[PDB]
């Protein structure tokens, strides 16, 4: 399908140390928020004790609470970039549009922390949220969510949940990375020029994985897991012109065939990252998709 016009214009107008690259990422997110301000939303900062150390969180409180499970949200950024501030524009909107309390998680970044540290942290935070949920007047079962590398984390947390005694009601995967082993057609064909590029993904892997062999570990590549039965109902949102499209859509198909209630939505003409890019109306459409999906959970 053609590129979305606004996406086409964004790509046309695109033009370090690690510290500098992280600052550049944050600056880009700030600029997008200046162009399309986020809704006001009540928030509370805090810190969760995990098995790998303190992890900062931010709890978002909707104006009007309408959804009976807490969301726990893991930001993207290739395991190396991003934070609660970079993803505030998405999380504020999730909170207010769904009418859900959302816990946004500042998990430890690579290369300082390596695989599988953030996976553990993200499980621990989800367990915390499930324990707190009754005192927020909510059900203990949580909804996990994330974009990109954060979608990887959500997917892995979901696969580990039963074994970790973690009650999870749903998983929301926004253009996740799921299979670091296999090339897919999209990964080959949209490898360069659509914001998320091959060279970057390689580098992200170099930062986050301990050794090359980690690509085949199922906590790094959850798509490799052979048994998907019984996993939490899944919303899998992909972008048409995204190297990660095909592994996302394939995982959705596999979930569906494994009897997992699954909604698979490709946004045509879009690129990786679009749900943190509020210059695109599709970001809000995808947030509406989230609300609609979650209405069906109970």
């Amino acid at each position: 399908m053609p590129l979305d016009p606004r996406v086409e214009q964004f790509l046309a107008q695109m033009p370090l140390s690690l510290a500098e690259a992280r600052q550049q990422f944050k600056q880009g997110a700030l600029l997008l928020d200046q162009m399309v301000p986020p809704p006001p939303v009540d928030t509370e900062d805090g810190t969760v004790v995990t098995t790998h150390g303190p992890v900062r969180i931010r709890r978002y409180i909707p104006d009007r609470l309408r959804f009976s499970h807490p969301l726990v949200f893991y930001h993207g950024g290739g395991f190396v970039f991003g934070d609660i501030d970079t993803h505030h524009g998405l999380v504020a909107r999730l909170c207010q549009t769904v009418g859900a309390t959302v816990i946004s998680v500042d998990y430890s970044l690579a290369p300082e922390a390596k695989f599988p540290v953030p996976v553990a942290e993200c499980i621990d935070v989800a367990r915390w949220a499930a324990h707190e949920a009754p005192g927020w007047g909510l059900k203990p079962s949580i909804v996990v969510a994330g974009d990109s590398a954060g979608g990887n984390l959500a997917a892995v947390v979901s696969q580990r949940a039963k074994d970790e005694s973690l009650p999870i009601a749903a998983q929301l995967l926004f253009y996740p990375a799921l299979d670091m082993v296999h090339e897919t057609p999209s990964k080959r064909d949209f490898a360069r020029g659509y914001l998320l590029e091959a060279d970057a993904m390689q580098w992200f892997g170099e930062q986050y994985l301990r050794t090359p062999d980690d690509v085949s570990h199922p906590w790094a590549s959850p798509a490799l897991s052979p048994d998907l039965t019984g996993l939490p109902p899944a919303l899998v949102i992909t972008a048409e012109y995204d190297p990660l499209r095909d592994e996302g859509e394939a995982y959705a198909e596999a979930l569906r065939a494994a009897g997992v209630p699954t909604e698979q939505i490709r946004f045509d003409g879009m690129i990786h990252g679009f749900m943190t890019m509020p210059i695109f109306p599709q970001m809000e459409a995808a947030i509406e998709a989230v609300a609609r999906f979650l209405e069906r959970i109970d």
